[PDB]
């Protein structure tokens, strides 16, 4: 049982994940292992990243960041999602995990979204300013939901701002993650 | 002599002039020097920055980035800005800057849009998707545009996005900075 379930392993992913889990909650990413960054030998412009590494690295930092705060990544591709009526039933190869909320943050595959039948705005998924789909309890980032042309930087950004507002709907009023 | 003047040298400005500076173009980095995040003695969730450097620290960090591809920083509060020969002039003090395209990172502060008559849209500056306000050739991102609660990342992504989409709007065609 989770609280989130992140599909997508990516940039928008793993940041959303890193959010979440500082926020307190219990969530699992989900990624089938197919992240667009993943063949880059260099990214020389993720702001703040001055080594500019691989795409390969900036994700295994991203991962370590994520994973420092609570959440938990795995290797995994969904073909199924079944509503419970109160919980999503999430469904890889390996089995089935089950969470109050879904965060998709899967670039443009339609897997996700056509499983749930959800709303969409052309080729991507339709959502309001913070990432609410048109299915109750699920949200979207990224590039799923055409913040494009997609760079790793602008899906890490929309991913954060996406949890940062489900945080906020869970918890009931406005949600900062800021330190002294 | 600018394609675009920045105003705000915070996240989002220091973000979106990396990008504009890496698209070739001549960009300029107007900065009162008030970020939020410059307090912070340590910033832990800016998504693949391990170290979690200071506000002070990822700023500096963020300044080295942009300029590392032609962007030029400088401290500088912006208070004249006048449409004129059909480009925005910014009095500064080594003088007139003159530029293009204007883009406001400018977080919450309400003076430039006042002054420019742009629509607003609750304590914010109203933009589209891809953040055009609604003077043509202005454009805002970050917190400036409703990007809140404020966080670096989310603030950072949006710079990009509005950066990318800005250069998309010179072109005449979709931008996409990807490595090869
Ligand atoms: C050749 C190339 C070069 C690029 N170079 C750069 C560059 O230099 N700089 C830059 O900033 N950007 C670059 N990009 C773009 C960048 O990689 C993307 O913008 C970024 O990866 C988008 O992040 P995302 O999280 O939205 O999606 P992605 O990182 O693509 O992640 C989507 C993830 O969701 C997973 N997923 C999808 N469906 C499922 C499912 N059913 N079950 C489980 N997991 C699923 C995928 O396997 C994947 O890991 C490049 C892209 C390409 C194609
Ligand atoms: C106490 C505190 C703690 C925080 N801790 C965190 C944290 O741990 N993690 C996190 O992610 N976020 C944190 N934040 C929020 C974070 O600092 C903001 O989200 C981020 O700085 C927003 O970036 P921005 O680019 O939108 O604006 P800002 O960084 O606020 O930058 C706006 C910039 O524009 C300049 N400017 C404005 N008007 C003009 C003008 N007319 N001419 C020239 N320059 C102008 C300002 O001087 C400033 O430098 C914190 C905020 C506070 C207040």
């Amino acid at each position: 049982m989770w609280d989130v379930i992140v599909v997508g392993g990516g940039p928008s992913g793993l940041s959303a994940a890193l959010f979440l889990a500082r926020a307190g909650l219990k969530v699992l990413v989900l990624d089938g292992g197919r992240s667009k960054v993943k063949g880059v030998s260099r990214v020389p412009n993720y702001p703040g990243l001055l080594d500019e590494p691989s795409g390969e690295e900036l994700l295994r930092r991203l991962e370590a960041h994520a994973r420092r705060y609570g959440a938990e990544v795995r290797p995994g591709v969904v073909k199924g999602v079944r509503d419970m009526g109160g919980v999503f039933e999430v469904e890889t190869e390996e089995g089935v995990e089950k969470a109050e909320r879904l965060l998709l943050c899967t670039h443009k595959d339609p897997t996700l979204p056509s499983l749930l039948g959800l709303t969409r705005r052309g080729a991507y998924i339709d959502t309001d300013e913070g990432g609410r789909t048109s299915y109750p309890r699920v949200y979207a980032a990224g590039v799923a939901r055409g913040k494009v042309p997609g760079h790793a930087i602008i899906s890490a950004g929309d991913g954060a701002y996406v949890a940062v507002h489900l945080v906020s709907d869970l918890r009931g009023e406005p949600y900062k993650d800021h330190a002294l």
